[PDB]
DNA sequence: CCGACAGCGCATCAGC
DNA sequence: GCTGATGCGC
DNA sequence: GTCGG
């Protein structure tokens, strides 16, 4: 909070150039920047000391004075202004509607949440629910509800076969108040990098979850990735609540820490970390750390028997979930 | 300057 | 059906 | 849009 006005200003100019200009790299390059920004320490007072900090180059340096100064951005100003880049952010605002889908939405004529609805007809089965619950994704979950919304999902687990380890991890892992989504990384001892001794493994524990009415909808589901929509309960004429997304990664009970970590976060720690990994002479994934041999190929999986270890692979000290918030 | 910029699962399409 | 690309998402 | 070689 302490610069949310220069973040803010970064995360709307990433917004754009992701949603609008399908600039991947320049949305990645002010979420960067916005990450680092955060992170400091001090109220910064001009745009040549932002600079100081890496990630921040001229370009967000002008922009950092245009903001400190007049108290706003005139190229968001000129952006809010637009109809077709505000329709084409809002619409990918929706869940399974990215920047492509938006645009061409936008240039068939839909660009409103009442024109989504009237042409229902014209969405996927993701973007259909996207709608669904629009409102409802939206809002935050309370830490508390996210205590709930585990015991239900350990517990409808542990139903299924007592060896499942199910563990929730995103925010919540790294003891936010509040999360966006309930992200649970799975492990059943009958499937290892060494092989699936048992299928629909994960599919069990989605039937079973839904034989509950805890999960309502599926975005899609795989044989080791569910993307989905469940439902905390309500008492007795309680008003019910929000409905909330929730991601389920089955991943080989072997390589359990590379997926922990991997599915802890944050995106943009695990975008640093995955690429500091490389200047050190490795390649990290949810699976795995493996080298960097002269020709630049990948070598075999080193041994890893703690989140830790593949802290110290590249050099890193330990960093604890509560500070892998970037 | 210039090329890298993290890494991958599911849905869906093209082309075969 | 298959694979490779591409969209979208984590 | 930024940075490292
Ligand atoms: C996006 C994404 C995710 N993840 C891994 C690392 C991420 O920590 C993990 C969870 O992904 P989400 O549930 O998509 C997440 F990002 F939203 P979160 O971190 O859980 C969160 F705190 F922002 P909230 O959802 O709001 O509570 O997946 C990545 O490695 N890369 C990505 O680009
Ligand atoms: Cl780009
Ligand atoms: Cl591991
Ligand atoms: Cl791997
Ligand atoms: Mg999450
Ligand atoms: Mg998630
Ligand atoms: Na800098
Ligand atoms: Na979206």
């Amino acid at each position: 909070t302490l610069n949310g006005g220069i973040t803010d200003m970064l995360t709307e100019l990433a917004n754009f150039e992701k949603n609008v200009s399908q600039a991947i790299h320049k949305y990645n390059a002010y979420r960067k920047a916005a990450s680092v920004i955060a992170k400091y320490p001090h109220k910064i007072k001009s745009g040549a000391e932002a600079k100081k900090l890496p990630g921040v180059g001229t370009k967000i340096a002008e922009k950092i004075d245009e903001f400190l100064a007049t108290g706003k951005l005139r190229k968001l100003e000129k952006i809010r202004q637009d109809d077709t880049s505000s329709s084409i952010n809002f619409l990918t605002r929706v869940s399974g509607i990215g920047p492509s889908a938006a645009r061409k939405f936008v240039d068939e004529g839909i660009k409103t949440l009442e024109d989504l609805r009237k042409n229902e007809d014209k969405l996927n089965h993701h973007q259909r629910i996207g709608l669904k619950y629009f409102g409802d994704f939206e809002k935050r979950i309370p830490r508390e509800e996210m205590l709930q919304m585990q015991d239900i999902v350990l517990n409808e687990v542990k139903k299924v076969d007592s060896e499942y380890i199910a563990t929730v991890c995103g925010s919540f892992r790294r003891g936010a108040e509040s999360s966006g989504d309930m992200d649970v990384l799975l492990t059943h001892p009958s499937f290892t990098s060494e092989s699936t001794k048992q299928p629909k493994l994960l599919h069990q524990v989605v039937e079973q979850l839904q034989k509950v009415h805890f999960i309502t909808d599926t975005l899609s589901k795989g044989e080791t990735k569910f993307m989905g929509v469940c439902q905390l309960p309500s008492k007795n004429d309680e008003k019910e609540y929000p409905h909330r997304r929730i991601d389920i990664r089955l991943i080989p009970k072997d390589q359990y820490y590379c997926g922990v970590l991997y599915f802890t976060g944050s995106d943009i720690f695990n975008k640093n970390m995955r690429a500091h990994a490389l200047e050190k002479g490795f390649t990290i994934n949810e699976y795995t750390i493996r080298p960097l041999g002269v020709t630049g190929v990948a070598g075999e999986p080193l041994p890893v028997d703690s989140e830790k270890d593949i802290f110290d692979y590249i050099q890193w000290k330990y960093r604890e979930p509560k500070d892998r918030s970037e």
